[PDB]
């Protein structure tokens, strides 16, 4: 476990890794960011058989620098930054308005959120105003973020400081005369350690999931007042619950990404009894992503550098040991391109099978696995 000898390891894989792509990928693109992202998400939409499509970035600085929110354009068969917002403190994450993607939404310094309206600097390539919208609840910085899909202008988000606020910036006006305050419409407080990760169902106005390091998973109700109890609260893993994904073909099915390595598959109906477990990481496991274009396919990224995608439907097929040896059957595909902890990933909705993922070392990849793997 020797520092400089795991490194010697890691560049040695990563070496091979890379003579081995072309029997893994049919694209790979690999981008150095001059500060690390801690954020990526695909925009929807596009414009010689290739396309241009963006994506939603930001910046680490950690207090050395201007903080930007960031958008990115790249070339796809069928990167660069073409504007940057200034922004206060690390973009921790930034997700736009599904209903309309001109709106962002980020968590930043102190765990305050912003709201940005792209549509009023659509030409400038650097933006100095900033935010036009500050939400001012949280004491801690967070990561946990979420749009309702239902209720157009209302979001959530969960920090270090354990609570859950939602907000709701339905016909506030923005400009660029000054940026607004926001308070929350409702501040939950369920949880006793960090809030990680929480999501709003595709297809229900008030159904929020949550989890958190306190190692629950709940799923709350925003209708109801903060007297009132989590909806469903159960003990989903005995360590830290890092992510959590609702399935967005399945409206009763869920994943959570642990800290003991594992991804456990949930139905709602059954919350006191796991579905399953996807083993096959190697250390945390932070990110679960379902695939928007398949229903069984969803992607996982670890600490132990790798994005694994997995295949539901191939669960309890059976193994000759000569392949019970490299894997569990529903594991379809390792990406063995990040040599660090893997931030954050995105499906792109617009291409099949095509993602975004970043780790911890400036490096944002875009990669296809070979259809020859995936058909």
């Amino acid at each position: 476990l020797s520092e400089v000898d795991l490194e010697k390891k890691i560049q040695e894989e990563y070496k091979l890794w890379k003579q081995n792509v072309p029997f893994l990928y049919d694209l790979v693109i690999t981008e150095a960011l001059e500060w690390p992202s801690l954020t990526v998400e695909w925009f929807p939409g596009s414009e010689d058989n290739s396309s241009i499509q963006k994506l939603l970035l930001g910046t680490q600085t950690s207090g050395n620098d201007q903080n930007y929110l960031q958008v990115a354009s790249v070339q796809l068969p069928t990167l660069d930054i073409v504007q940057k917002i200034h922004h206060e403190g690390d973009v921790n994450k930034a997700r736009f308005m599904p209903q309309n993607p001109d709106i962002i939404a980020t968590l930043g310094l102190n765990g305050n959120g912003y709201i940005f309206d792209l549509n009023l600097y659509r030409e400038q390539p650097i933006v100095q105003t900033g935010h036009q919208a500050c939400l001012r609840h949280h004491t801690s910085e967070g990561f946990g973020l979420g749009w309702n899909f239902i209720q157009e202008g209302t979001l959530a988000t969960g920090t270090e400081d354990t609570s859950i606020c939602v907000w709701d910036i339905k016909g506030k006006s923005l400009s660029l005369e000054k940026s607004i305050d926001v308070a929350p419409v409702s501040v939950y407080h369920r949880h006793t350690a960090v809030v990680n990760d929480l999501q709003f169902h595709l297809q229900h106005e008030a159904l929020l999931t949550s989890v958190s390091d306190d190692c629950t998973l709940q799923i709350h109700d925003t209708r109801l007042p903060s007297s009132s109890s989590a909806s469903q609260c159960v003990k989903a893993h005995e360590q830290p619950v890092n992510g959590v994904a609702f399935n967005p073909f399945n409206d009763y099915l869920l994943a959570t990404a642990s800290a003991d390595h594992t991804v456990a598959l949930w139905d709602l109906r059954r919350l006191n009894q796991r579905l399953h477990t996807l083993e096959g990481h190697e250390d945390e496991v932070y990110n679960v992503q379902w695939s928007p274009h398949d229903e069984p396919i969803l992607v996982t990224s670890s600490t132990d550098r790798r994005v694994c995608v997995w295949d539901l439907s191939k669960i309890g097929e059976e193994q000759t040991v000569e392949d019970s040896e490299d894997g569990a059957p529903e594991l379809m595909f390792m990406h063995g391109g990040h040599t660090n902890r893997v931030s954050d990933l995105s499906w792109n909705p617009n291409n099949k099978w095509v993602l975004a993922s970043l780790a911890d070392d400036n490096i944002l990849q875009i990669w296809s696995p070979s259809k020859v793997i995936w058909a």
